[PDB]
């Protein structure tokens, strides 16, 4: 209890446990950042919003 | 100090002080709320998301 939180820089903390996804296939993420890049070497957000 | 928090549902606390705005002509609340009434007697949201 109270080291727990997990905090991000504008929104309500959760505690204990949470999930992280990490596709590949973000059309924003296909524009931008990845164009001379494949499947196996790719960059993606971790931030869904 | 710890009696001065101010929480909406979803998101991070403020503390202290704010605002509040009570505005007339916003557009879903035109088409929905306020369509028998007029501005002298009307309905609004405090929300603003």
């Amino acid at each position: 209890e109270g080291r727990n939180s997990i905090r991000y820089s504008e929104l309500s903390p959760l505690y204990d446990t949470t999930k992280l996804y990490l596709v590949d296939n973000k059309s924003a993420d296909i524009a931008s950042l990845n164009y001379q890049n494949d499947h196996s070497n790719f960059l993606t957000t971790v931030v869904q919003n």
